[PDB]
C-alpha cells in the first residue's frame, strides 16, 4: 500500500553537483529611505562568499544580475517598482527610535511599501527588523515586540497581511551581521528563538511562483481509511478542499474532501513543500502509486521519450540502447529503457563530439529513455523534484539522473 523511500536512494557520495544544480528563486527587497536595505543585500553578497570585503564596501556606497546562494537554493534579486514575479517579497523596517515611527505618518512611505508588496504578488510578507545593534535598541526584546506588534496591526490595517500566517518577523543587524548568516548568539540576544534570515530563506516554503503554479503531488502512498487516502509532498501550486483533482497519466478525475497534515488534523488547504494526506471521491480503481495529483487545467506532463543527463555508479558497463532497468523520479517506479546514446560528459560539462557505442562507470552521459508506459515528469529545470530520478538494476543501483526535455 506504501511507498518506502521516493528515489531517496538518492544518497551515498556528493556528486550530486552541475547536473543537480541549485534552485532558482526570484527575491526582492522593500523598504524606506535609510532603513538598511543597501547594507543588508552587501553584506549577504560577503557573509555568503559572492564577493570581497571592497566589492561590498563598493556595492554599499553606489547603491546610495546580482545573486546570492545558500545550500539549496540561489536568489536572484530583483528591481523594486515568469522569472519577472518575486518568489520572496522582504520588507526591511528599521528598529531605531524616530527612524521606526517616521513610517507610519503623513511624510513616511511604510503603508504605500505594504501595497507595492500586495500589488507585486506577495502573500507572505517577510519583515526584517533591522538595526537591532544601534544604540536607540541594543537588542531589547520589548523594543523588537512593540515594532513587531505595531507592523501586525498596521499590515492587516492597510493591506490584509495577517500576521499568525502570512508574515514572518525577523530581527537583524545588517551592519554587524547578527543574525543574517548566523543566528545570533545567546550572549547577544538571550530570547530569540528561531533562525537566521538565509537559513529562513533557504528552507523556507511559500515561493510565490510555485504556489501560483498548477498544482502537482505525486502519489507516495494508497490506503484506506474512512475511503481511500493518496498522500505526498505537495511539489507546486496548492490545494484546497471540496475540490477536484487530476490523476495522471490515466487522465481520471476525482475530488479532495479532506486534508490531513503530518498530525492528522483537518485543515482546509496546504500549499507545495507540505506533507499531506488527502481523501477523495470516484473511482480510483486504477489509480496507484507513482502517478500524480495534478491541476485539471494545466497537468503536470505525462511521456514514454525524453532526455536525461546520467551518471553510471558500478554497473557490469556495456552496449549501446537496449539495457533495461528499473528508473525512479519522484514514486512512479518505472522499467525504463535506454534508446539513443547521444552525447558523453566529462569534467567541465562539455556535451560530445563522438556519440559513444555504449557507457561505463564513472561515465555521465546524455540519451533519449523510452518507457512502454507513460510516466509523469517534468524538466529538473522547471520542477526539480519532478526530474530527478535513479536507475536500479534489478536490486542493485546503478546510476542517477535528471530530465532536460519531453519529447511530445
Ligand atoms: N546601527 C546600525 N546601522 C545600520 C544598520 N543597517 C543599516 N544601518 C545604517 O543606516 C543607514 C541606512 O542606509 P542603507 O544601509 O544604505 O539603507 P538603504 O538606504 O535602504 O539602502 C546607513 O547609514 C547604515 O550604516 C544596522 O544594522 N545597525
Amino acid at each position: 500500500t506504501e511507498d518506502a523511500t521516493d528515489l531517496q536512494n538518492e544518497v551515498d557520495q556528493e556528486l550530486l553537483k552541475d547536473m543537480y544544480g541549485k534552485e532558482h528563486v526570484n527575491i526582492v527587497f522593500i523598504g524606506h529611505v535609510d532603513a538598511g536595505k543597501s547594507t543588508l543585500g552587501g553584506n549577504i553578497l560577503f557573509l555568503t562568499g559572492m564577493v570581497d570585503k571592497r566589492t561590498m564596501e563598493k556595492i554599499e556606497r553606489e547603491a546610495k544580475r546580482a545573486y546570492f546562494e545558500t545550500e539549496h537554493r540561489r536568489f536572484s534579486l530583483l528591481d523594486a517598482p515568469g522569472a519577472s514575479q518575486a518568489d520572496i517579497g522582504v520588507l526591511v523596517i528599521s528598529a531605531r527610535r524616530g527612524e521606526f515611527e517616521a513610517g507610519f505618518e503623513r511624510g513616511g512611505q511604510t503603508r504605500e511599501h505594504a501595497v507595492l508588496a500586495r500589488t507585486q504578488g506577495i502573500n507572505h510578507l517577510v519583515v526584517v527588523i533591522n538595526k537591532m545593534d544601534e544604540p536607540s535598541v541594543q537588542w531589547s526584546e520589548e523594543r523588537y515586540k512593540e515594532c513587531v506588534d505595531k507592523l501586525s496591526m498596521f499590515l492587516r490595517r492597510v493591506a490584509g497581511y495577517n500576521s499568525k500566517t502570512d508574515v514572518k518577523y525577523m530581527p537583524v543587524s545588517a551592519y554587524t551581521g547578527q543574525n543574517v548568516k548566523d543566528r545570533v548568539d545567546s550572549s547577544v540576544c538571550p530570547w530569540y528563538q528561531g533562525p537566521s534570515l538565509l537559513e529562513y530563506l533557504d528552507s523556507m516554503t511559500h515561493l510565490e511562483r510555485k504556489v501560483n503554479a498548477p498544482f502537482i503531488m505525486p502519489i507516495a502512498s494508497k490506503y484506506k481509511d474512512l475511503g481511500t487516502i493518496l498522500e505526498g509532498k505537495i511539489e507546486a501550486g496548492s490545494i484546497k478542499k471540496n475540490s477536484n483533482v487530476l490523476v495522471m497519466p490515466i487522465n481520471q478525475t476525482l475530488e479532495v474532501t479532506a486534508i490531513y497534515d503530518e498530525a492528522d488534523e483537518e485543515i482546509s488547504s496546504s500549499i507545495c513543500g507540505d506533507q499531506v494526506r488527502l481523501r477523495v471521491r470516484g473511482d480510483d480503481s486504477d489509480v496507484q502509486t507513482g502517478y500524480v495529483l495534478t491541476s485539471t487545467k494545466n497537468p503536470v506532463h505525462a511521456t514514454t521519450r525524453f532526455i536525461a543527463q546520467i551518471a553510471i555508479l558500478e554497473l557490469p558497463s556495456i552496449l549501446t540502447t537496449g539495457y533495461s532497468c528499473v528508473m525512479h523520479i519522484h514514486t512512479a517506479v518505472e522499467e525504463v529503457s535506454f534508446a539513443k546514446l547521444l552525447h558523453k560528459l566529462d569534467k567541465t560539462n562539455r556535451k560530445s563530439k563522438k556519440p559513444p557505442m555504449f557507457a561505463t562507470k564513472g561515465m555521465k552521459i546524455i540519451a533519449e529513455l523510452e518507457t512502454q508506459t507513460p510516466v509523469c515528469m517534468e524538466r529538473f529545470e522547471d520542477y526539480q523534484y519532478m526530474g530527478r530520478f535513479t536507475l536500479r538494476d534489478q536490486g542493485t543501483t546503478v546510476a542517477v539522473g535528471k530530465v532536460v526535455k519531453i519529447l511530445d
